[PDB]
């Protein structure tokens, strides 16, 4: 009879319908061939809608996060295969809006980034750990889709919207201090590309992975661009005085704490692209701009004592300050050996224009016995050194051993010329100002 199978297979089909039902109206079909499929197949795609739709919540900061219980994964992948973009649109509609909503419960890069740096430095970092985040919960979106599927343009669309705020708050960030926190972002960045390489596959996808890298590149060398930057901003510096002062400047501490902080990112910066000959080089050029700054604003003093004492006090704290770290690096040690030259150069400048005319006025090179003469030119040398000592005792450089080192200089130029200086005249009373241990007990209080 056969057709009578057939019909009641039918009303058996018809019975269900309301997975192999179908498989056996197809079997009834070639049968037939030797509506309520329809019916059925629609009914199941907005099953797999509702499904789709009846699981998708948003993450809750807090809580291997896990998205979807274990039990409707291959529920969903069975239904999904029984299918044939309107799939992709349904789970893109649905899902990533779950996506960015889900980003935006832990932070979300919701021009004007134009705020103050207090909290945009902590709103970095914070941008920071959310990056770690949402790529380490991208991955079990990833991991869910891709054990739906036996899919790579699924995980796009769904992640592009999300990716594109992330990716968004970097940009753009020109002018130095952001450097340090620029070149944090660039160390997370870097950490996490092998990941998203993982993560995001392609090639249907391929887009947001060279979107990262490239923020990346513009991240960097916008960084490099600081670099610029910031040499530049030292170079043209510009006010001021404080209690005037020989002593070290807060631009000079300033300078090379910004190459204190360039050598904590050392194995980052070595990254640069070589290795620690451009770093290096820009320690070396904002080295340079920083001195270039010094010797333009030094002089803009009297007498020139003063300038040379200052400079003296500033490249030897410069030097001292390389001397405790790199030194090591490609600065070299004719670098540090040229400065420190320089720096005794400075310090006998100073001697030189500070002394001199005290000196040959402690010698005998205008007498003329006398006395007369001989009383004037001791009242003349008690007038230079009483200006001298009370105008270099409100000096300062900061180094013990150094000012000690040039107290014991100007003290070995000016007691030999004073004590063969008595030894000569006197008493010929109380005109004699001054002992050798006297002269010399003022001399270990200048620059103090």
């Amino acid at each position: 009879s056969v057709i009578l199978s057939q019909f009641d297979l039918l009303r058996q089909a018809e019975t269900k319908v309301l997975l192999d039902a179908i498989a056996q109206l197809r079997k009834i079909i070639r049968y037939f061939m030797s509506s309520l499929l329809a019916k059925a197949q629609s009914k199941l795609e907005e099953e797999f809608k509702q499904l789709l739709a009846s699981y998708s919540k948003a993450v809750e900061p807090d809580r291997l996060p896990i998205l979807i219980p274990s039990r409707v994964l291959p529920l969903l992948h069975d239904l999904a295969q029984q299918m044939v973009q309107q799939l992709l649109q349904i789970y893109r509609d649905t899902r990533s809006f779950v996506l960015e909503e889900s980003l935006k419960k832990l932070g979300v890069e919701k021009d004007v980034q134009r705020m103050q740096w207090e909290v945009l430095e902590a709103k970095i970092g914070n941008w920071i750990h959310f990056m770690r985040i949402a790529v380490k919960l991208l991955f079990a979106g990833e991991r869910q889709v891709c054990d739906q599927i036996f899919s790579d343009q699924c995980f796009a669309e769904v992640t592009v919207s999300s990716v594109s705020m992330l990716l968004s708050f970097g940009d753009a960030i020109r002018s130095p201090e952001k450097l340090f926190v620029l070149l944090d972002m660039y160390e997370i960045m870097r950490e996490l590309h092998t990941e998203i390489e993982t993560i995001f596959k392609g090639k249907a996808c391929l887009e947001i992975r060279d979107s990262a890298t490239g923020l990346t590149k513009r991240l960097a060398q916008t960084a490099q661009e600081t670099f610029g930057d910031f040499e530049e901003a030292v170079e043209k510096d510009a006010t001021k005085t404080a209690v005037l002062d020989g002593t070290v400047h807060p631009l000079t501490s300033y300078v090379i704490n910004y190459v204190k902080f360039l050598f904590d990112y050392q194995t980052t910066l070595k990254q640069l692209f070589d290795s620690n000959s451009q770093l290096a080089s820009v320690t070396m050029r904002i080295m340079q701009a920083l001195q270039n700054n010094l010797d333009g604003k030094s002089k803009q003093y009297k007498d020139p004592a003063l300038t040379h004492l200052f400079l003296m006090n500033n490249i030897h704290y410069m030097v001292r300050s390389v001397r405790r770290s790199e030194a090591k690096d490609l600065l070299g040690d004719d670098w540090v050996q040229r400065h420190r030259r320089i720096v005794q150069q400075h310090a006998n400048q100073y001697k030189r224009v500070a002394w001199t005319k005290i000196l040959q006025s402690s010698s005998a090179q205008g007498l003329t016995v006398s006395r007369g003469l001989l009383k004037e030119r001791f009242k003349m040398f008690n007038m230079q050194f009483d200006e001298l000592h009370q105008r270099q005792s409100q000096w300062t450089v900061p180094d013990t051993e150094l000012r000690e080192s040039l107290r014991l200089a100007v003290a070995e130029v000016l007691l030999p010329a004073y004590r063969s200086f008595l030894k000569r005249f006197g008493p010929l009373q109380k005109y004699i100002k001054y002992t050798a241990e006297d002269l010399e007990r003022l001399l270990g209080e200048l620059f103090e």
